[PDB]
């Protein structure tokens, strides 16, 4: 509780120089270590960690807004294009082409028996649409099924993504900011901290 304000201020003076860029994004996200052969931290949860979080989080914020949806990311060269999905699930129409771009990347100490988190800052700057004409299958393809609870400046995602036909699971709180220069200050870094831990270590 002291040990997480110290947390906070090391985060946020590791920050603090990049809120100026437009197009900065904040995340919070669950994961764990060696759970894959060629990666190291793989961003995901287990299937039954993943429902109790979405039963804690339905019922401690019922009250607040919410919504879901599915859409489908193809990779290629670098940059990530979105497309919106029929009734079946499928790409119709491109909405958005981003590249993200990271500019700083923190792992959190948790308790034992938690799952680890990682911290990223990074920047997400919108493309020119007419790319979209490689199509939704020019790369490796990722099928999210998205749900989304914001509760003040904080977003909860919990994702369902089906890459090449195996299925996992994904947690992340990300800032929700009208501003981020303004808002994003070491008092919300360390309720991402309190927040993002109090999911990490339930069981
Ligand atoms: O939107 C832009 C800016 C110009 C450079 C650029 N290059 C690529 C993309 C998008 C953009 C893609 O969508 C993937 C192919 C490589």
């Amino acid at each position: 509780d002291a040990e997480q304000r110290a947390v906070a201020k090391a985060l946020f003076d590791a920050v603090n120089k990049h809120l100026s860029n437009p197009f900065i994004e904040v995340e919070m996200r669950l994961g764990q270590f060696k759970v894959e052969e060629d990666a190291n931290f793989t961003a995901c949860v287990s299937t039954e960690d993943y429902e109790r979080i979405k039963t804690y989080l339905m019922t401690e914020m019922e009250n607040s807004s919410m919504t879901r949806s599915v859409t489908h990311d193809v990779s290629l060269r670098g940059w990530r294009h979105t497309y919106a999905t029929d009734e079946n699930g499928n790409p119709t129409r491109c909405v958005s082409i981003v590249r993200k771009k990271r500019l700083f990347v923190k792992n959190i100490v948790v308790p034992l028996g938690a799952y680890n988190l990682r911290f990223a800052v990074s920047t997400e700057t919108p493309g020119d649409l007419r790319f979209s004409g490689a199509g939704p299958r020019a790369g490796h393809t990722r099928l999210k099924d998205r749900l989304s609870i914001t509760d003040g400046m904080f977003r909860y995602d919990m994702t369902q993504v089906t890459e090449k036909g195996v299925l996992m699971h994904e947690v992340e709180i990300e800032g929700v900011f009208s501003s981020h220069e303004k808002q994003l200050t070491e008092s919300w870094l360390e309720e991402l901290l309190r927040r993002a831990m109090r999911l990490a270590t339930l069981r």
